[PDB]
């Protein structure tokens, strides 16, 4: 599984950085080794069930979609077709942009391996915490993910009601908030795309500097990649407030359905996709 030799030899790098650190008396490298070494575990993880969850809401959203066909509702099932043709195009997007964090990960940490192979203790204990703030902000980006997620699964289920309960308007209004969901989605994994592949470019001056000698360069592109991690961080906590708020909208929907009251339900969608649609 190259999945999962990828991830092996990741973690047992760090691990034996780790055991060099402890030998040497270095505990702020060694501390700072098994934490991160922690975080990427937890990542992986994390990773593992988000690839889940986002099969199951592929799977629901064309389940939908043929069981609408059968019960006649064809406007219902094309807009389902539509939704599931975003997901997937979001889903290939962040396989293309996990597959570029990871190689943030494995540059930034080949410069640490090397950097305290030759003796560069203050270099390695630089690349390891900038390594760990790329793994913490890649574990906020999949629990964001995951709250995404949830805000999708909720909107189908809504529209599953509906469409048995013969309520179409509340069916296609629901999809129609799970279908702008995956488009913000969409534009958010696009400038994110943008932001990973800019640090990539600043983590490969450092490690051909490196290699090449000039320290000063190596110190300067790796401290200019943590402050492009940091300030990223710091614009996804605002999008994370925002999110919360659209929860909140959908609990309101799904109170509102399960107690009758359709005509609060379909306001409350109505709410939330224009609170959707303006994030991204």
């Amino acid at each position: 599984a190259p999945e999962e030799e990828r991830i092996k030899y990741v973690i047992t790098v760090v691990e034996q950085i780790a055991k060099d650190a402890h030998r040497n008396g270095q505990e702020e490298l060694a501390k700072l080794a098994e934490r991160t070494a922690e975080e990427a575990k937890k990542a992986t993880e994390r990773g593992e069930e988000e690839t889940l969850r986002i099969v199951y809401v592929i799977v629901v959203v064309l389940q939908i979609a043929l069981e609408a066909h059968r019960n006649g509702q064809e406007e219902l099932a094309k807009l389902a077709l539509r939704t599931a043709e975003e997901a997937i195009k979001a889903t290939e997007r962040g396989e293309e942009e996990t597959l570029r964090i990871v190689y943030v990960i494995v540059v930034v940490l080949q410069i640490a391996l090397e950097a305290h192979r030759n003796g560069q203790e203050e270099l390695a204990k630089l690349a390891l915490r900038t390594a760990e703030e790329a793994i913490k902000a890649t574990e906020r980006g999949e629990e964001e993910t995951l709250r995404i997620v949830y805000v999708i699964v909720v909107v189908l289920q809504i529209a599953l009601e509906a469409h048995r309960n013969g309520q179409e308007e509340l069916a296609k209004l629901a999809l129609r908030t799970a279908e702008e969901a995956i488009k913000a989605t969409e534009r958010g994994e696009e400038e994110t795309l943008r932001i990973v592949y800019v640090i990539v470019v600043v983590l490969q001056i450092a490690l051909e500097a490196h290699r090449n000698g000039q320290e000063e360069l190596a110190k300067l592109a790796l401290r200019t990649a943590e402050e492009a991690i940091k300030a990223t961080e710091r614009g996804e906590e605002e999008t994370e407030r925002i999110v919360y708020d659209i929860v909140v909208v959908l609990q309101e929907a799904l109170e509102a359905h399960r107690n009758g009251e359709e005509e609060r339900a379909k306001k409350a969608l109505d709410e939330a996709r224009r609170r959707i649609e303006a994030t991204e």
